[PDB]
């Protein structure tokens, strides 16, 4: 409903749903549940081995006429093992193939950081290092720009990418489709100002993840890192708004020109992130939570820190 014009011609819902949770169906289940509370963008990867669950409850909310398809905005994304161009609509396809949809609204490279080819999501060596790949990432873009004309995915963009990485497509020779948006980990702790400047002065729209915090999986997570919706702050703004520090999290996302994604599994607070919608953060208060950034990622693991398109080595 509240929507932004993508620089493709198409409009994004400004509050998303985010699917992924760790390994440990459930999918199927909350993702009705969030459409029922109003979320109409879905957010799903390869990576999440959900998305013949997620595609299933979108489907489903469409079959019992909740929604119509053009209602919906559903994301999928291409994983980092499949950037040569060859695998890139293959990809795709299966991406589809397994939601049963016609085509995505939006399919994004998911990350910078190009991985060996084959059945292993994150190929690692003897040492934890992921194994790397060479491929040009303006020939993955360019099989992604024949995704678009193909109709396979309405439109196309990138996530995870710095200024640099993102100057290496804007600047390709040949250039059909820009990005329509880069989905980067933002939040109060690491809001991302310069990169946001950056993406708003090339009409690329930035679409926030682990804007709640992240789920801290121990996998990635630094355990000693602090948690953001225990900010005092944002604490304090929520008992002045009378609100939850979460809907703080969230409404400043969006008064910033920020598309925002929430995770949740539980139905109530499902719910009430849509209620973000209804209060607004006064001048002062954005002021303040500009003040928190402490430019800290929660993804902050050896794995992926040694590759090197390490999208965190750049300023931003
Ligand atoms: N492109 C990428 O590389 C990338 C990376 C990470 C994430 N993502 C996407 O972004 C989505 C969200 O990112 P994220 O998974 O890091 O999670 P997040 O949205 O920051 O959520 C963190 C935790 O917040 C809790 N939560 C939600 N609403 C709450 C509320 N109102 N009050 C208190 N707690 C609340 C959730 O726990 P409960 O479930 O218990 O409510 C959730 O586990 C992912 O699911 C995925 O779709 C993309
Ligand atoms: C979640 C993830 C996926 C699969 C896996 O095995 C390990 C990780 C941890 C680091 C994440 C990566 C996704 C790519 C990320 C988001 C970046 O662009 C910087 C941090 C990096």
């Amino acid at each position: 409903q509240q929507c932004v014009k993508l620089n493709d011609g198409h409009f994004m819902p400004v509050l998303g749903f985010g699917t992924y949770a760790p390994p440990e169906s459930k999918a199927l289940e909350v993702t009705k549940l969030a459409i029922e509370a109003g979320f109409r963008h879905i957010d799903s990867a390869h990576l999440y081995n959900n998305e013949e669950q997620v595609g299933l409850a979108i489907r489903s909310k469409i079959a019992d006429g909740s929604v119509k398809r053009e209602d919906i905005f559903y994301t999928s994304k291409l994983w980092s093992t499949f950037h040569r161009p060859e695998l890139v609509r293959p990809a795709l396809e299966n991406s589809l193939k397994k939601a049963q949809l016609d085509y995505v609204d939006l399919y994004l490279i998911h990350s910078p950081m190009s991985l060996k080819p084959g059945e292993e999501l994150s190929p690692t060596d003897e040492n934890g290092k992921v194994i790397f790949d060479i491929v040009d990432l303006c020939t993955t873009w360019e099989a992604m720009e024949k995704c678009k004309d193909a109709g396979l995915a309405k439109s196309i963009g990138v996530s995870n990418f710095n200024r640099r990485q993102l100057e290496m497509i804007l600047n390709k020779p040949g250039l059909k489709y820009k990005p329509v948006c880069n989905q980067v980990e933002c939040h109060p702790y690491f809001n991302r100002s310069k990169l946001l400047d950056f993406c708003k002065s090339k009409d690329i729209v930035l679409v926030a993840y682990s804007a709640l915090g992240s789920q801290r999986d121990k996998r990635w997570v630094d355990p000693n890192s602090p948690v953001l919706l225990e900010d005092p702050v944002l604490c304090a703004l929520a008992k002045k708004h009378k609100r939850t520090p979460a809907l703080i999290a969230l409404r400043y996302q969006l008064q910033r020109g920020v598309v925002v994604l929430a995770k949740s599994y539980n139905e109530q607070r499902i719910r009430q992130n849509v209620q973000v919608f209804e209060f607004q953060l006064t001048a002062e208060d954005m002021k303040a939570i500009d003040g928190l950034d402490r430019n800290l990622h929660y993804f902050n693991s050896d794995s992926f820190a040694s590759h090197p398109n390490y999208p965190y080595s750049d300023e931003y």
